[PDB]
């Protein structure tokens, strides 16, 4: 309740101010009336941010302040890639999907081609978001190699193309989670991990750090999975554990985490990000 | 055919040397079989690597010698995005073909689901390999900056845009202008500029060096209108030959390959700079 | 799962058995036509029949086999009870719903009247099937007892009550697990308790035996609860008082009391009978 | 005709006594204070509480003394069950009443779904109540049988059935009398059954009691037909909206003489001339 209401409060704050230069920022940094329409279509069909939201509570956690004109575009950039992912899984190639969310997919909206580049587009900006500021080239090229690592083909694109190939094999337990780790937990990794970057943690904290980002990201991916399942699915943890086995793993997962943040040297810290496992505590 | 003693030569050395170490380099950076088969059959599909190419003659035009451990990589993940904008080019959803020079295109051989995520990988492991190595990272911010500028909604994605929505459109040639400068012409300017960031080029050598690019580019794309349309292989209204006839066409080659000289001889005369010239005579002005 | 095999199996036989009279029985009882009607539609109405399922496992359990002339009419009255209250929660005056199982209620097909009526009629004609057949008069009137007394004004109708008064208030834990022991949990344990009388069951095994149907029941309350709010009406659930983790915990905490009470019966056949029950929280429905 | 002084006697005596442990009885019985309430304003709104009495008059007419502890609740039960019906008749849903003795129905007191559910309560609490005392479980269970035989989808809720189906149909007085007979006449019926099984009467004496207590139920209904016609659509469906108000009343005085000639089958007492004397409830001048 306290804690889930700290989680609330932080969203309400920070979702309108992350979301508020997105429109302006997507058409100045574009030159096809079109495609910058489809690409800001699908950015702003309402998603709840979590991963730049981890990025800044990270970055609080270690003192450093939001500067928006050096970190909006660096921390957002991890926003237009997720969005990118979103619309290239639901594609005819790929998923087939003609709604989200109760909404049109891009390309029913602008055409199978059109969706293709838009996800092209946002891939792209992106990267020229993440140099686009006023911020040390070291911690600029450190954002850039580790965007593109959690994003590339060992990790975002790996986990699609292994769910390409296994719809009709029932995956054991073990290739699942590495499936996961690449499909989902690379971009939660990397979420915490920006903010360690941009906040110059110390290094005997990055351990800590990013044992509760892999704790988290897999929390995340099980109880979608869950959810998913309940909403209606053999490659998902009911598939493989049943219902009751598969909140069993989701408990022990968050608990994991906690564990993980009793790592960290301050209160403070270990509370701003404990926040986050409330997450799990609501639906969508 | 123009191609002079100087290209050839610079051609035979560089792209087996560019070539040897690609299909290691993305096993080792994938961690799917599939997807990294997907990724190698497209990138060793037989390119003429120009825009590597052009990159590592315009590092040699500074003096500055290529080194792979250093270099490779981000001089070849040019050649990557290359590769994935011709992946996503071929589409069912794009440009629909069967083939590319005669040979299966990646949809065809892996399916359209894999061939999106093999363009995807492709355009990522790009950025990954810029900063790879042990640049300074000013060096690899000023790379990852220049790279998103020239391939993303503002360039080569633009383009590709502007070019789906003129599929049933005659556009002017003031028009056709702006879409070949997004599609091709903004990849050939980064492969110049990204040899005066590596090559660490003096602030009065860029101007010259990017209107011999920005004419390269274009005469590039000019010399492929005219190849579709003099050539069989192995509609044209949105083509130089198209919007100003055959002669027309020839001539508008013929005059940016000079420009492009022209902007060259701004430079001192060097062998390398020669070397760097010599890839205009890719261009056949007398097919036409 | 040889667990979920196990409920499964066990379903598949007896759901069918159980469906096969209720047409025919419920019109040889009526001298409405159009109140059969309406009665039959919302007890064929595709219900997986969890409580008498419960009986028959219980009874069986215990020693006693199902014999059709004498167990059936007692046996599928708490089904026809469980009916009634769907139709009369389904009613206008009550929560007004259009739709259940993707199906219109009663009281859009036959209206909010004779939907009222087909409730009333089910709730006295469970009566009427617990006193049907030729079983000892002291069953019968047990049964009798711990049906009226579970669907009553301290059970069942009390917790349909506390719901009506609760519409737009935020109850606090203690207050909704009484709501909910009344408005669902009663059944659930009459349910094992009906299995205990038809199945004779020594005094000794009855604690065990109920504080597994008690355990039963609140899982099965917590599961609806979590289905629902996963699938202002949210706040008085199990996931509106503890979030979602919370109320998974207690359900899995819950299903951990059912099986500890179950290890208190003397035999493994009785244990793992009752046991594969928990497995219906493992699948989603 | 004037009331019986024995029938006078005999209310005197009962109806408070069994109106006494009602409301405690009511509250003990629930877990809910608006339920409780509801119900029980309901129960104690004033009425004649003909049909407990009709059991008692039959227990005592067989020599059986009552005892409250082990016969109150189950004689009771049927009050409960009667006024669950009253309650339900005058819902929304069904005859839309907002008023009862010209004072509120319970669901404009309570609110429809209250009421609704008061009913529910009222009907599963008279089974609880018929076996909450220390009887016989034979006798229990022959009273069980028959309250929800003379209650449910054959007798009273098949009548109120045909009757909200009847509700602008001019109704054939033969369907009239099964509307009856199911509505109004199964409960009156199962008030002397349940004497009889209290009562434990020989099985050669169920005919007669069982006849006395089938004119008993028609009688009730004429006459009430003939009060809701003498003072202040629905009249439509009623003996003298069929008969008219003379054809009505000679229906009432041959039926009341049809149930005394019924029990004059049985061997003369005291306590069956109090049981007969029930006949002096209708008043056969009233038409007059």
């Amino acid at each position: 309740s306290l804690i889930n209401a700290r989680l609330i409060a932080f969203e309400d704050q920070w979702v309108p101010a992350l979301n508020a230069p997105l429109k302006q920022a997507i058409l100045a940094d574009s030159q096809d009336a079109q495609l910058a329409a489809a690409m800001t279509y699908s950015v702003l069909a309402g998603g709840k941010r979590l991963r730049p939201l981890l990025t800044v509570a990270t970055m609080q956690s270690l003192g450093v302040t939001f500067v928006p004109e050096r970190h909006w575009r660096p921390v957002m950039a991890l926003e237009l890639l997720h969005t990118y992912s979103l619309i290239h899984d639901d594609l005819p190639a790929m998923d087939n999907d003609a709604l989200r969310r109760g909404e049109p997919t891009n390309h029913v909206k602008f055409g199978a081609g059109m969706a293709t580049l838009a996800g092209d587009g946002l891939l792209t900006l992106a990267f020229q978001w993440l140099t686009a500021t006023d911020l040390p080239a070291t911690m600029q090229a450190a954002l850039v190699q580790a965007l593109a690592t959690a994003a590339g083909p060992s990790g975002m694109v790996a986990g699609q193309a292994k769910d390409i190939q296994s719809e009709h094999v029932n995956l054991p337990l073990s290739q699942l989670r590495v499936l996961h780790k690449e499909k989902t937990g690379a971009l939660l990794h990397y979420a915490v991990q920006a903010g360690l970057i941009l906040g110059q943690a110390p290094e005997a904290q990055w351990p800590a750090y990013l044992q509760f980002a892999d704790a988290f990201g897999l929390a995340f991916q099980i109880y979608d999975d869950i959810l998913d399942v309940v909403s209606s699915a053999k490659n998902t943890y009911p598939g493989k554990l049943g219902l009751i086995g598969a909140n069993q793993a989701l408990i022990d997962t968050i608990h994991s985490g906690q564990a993980a943040l009793q790592g960290l040297p301050t209160s403070t810290q270990r509370d701003d990000l404990a926040a986050f496992f409330s997450y799990f505590d609501t639906e969508r």
